[PDB]
């Protein structure tokens, strides 16, 4: 798991969650990441984000098709 790729995907998760749900979570870092080869790659991320300036953990599921510029936030939730 290339940590640079995962950092970008974690930021994309927080940004997409903010777009989708009209929120303002502030990305802090990735804690955990699992890649699972599928039709493309599926990522299960555990990350820190600040809610109201309060650090919290979230789980995100991110689907990537590396042959297109396709990245999709499948789910995002507190742990």
């Amino acid at each position: 798991e290339n940590s640079l790729e995962i950092e970008e995907l974690a930021r994309f998760a927080v940004d997409e969650h903010n777009k989708k749900e009209n929120a303002l979570l502030e990305f802090v870092r990735v804690v955990k990441a699992k890649e699972q080869v599928v039709a493309g790659t599926m990522y299960y991320l555990t990350l820190e984000a600040k809610d109201g300036g309060k650090k919290k953990l979230y789980e995100a599921k991110v689907w990537v098709k590396p042959w297109e510029n396709f990245k999709e936030l499948q789910e995002f939730k507190p742990v």
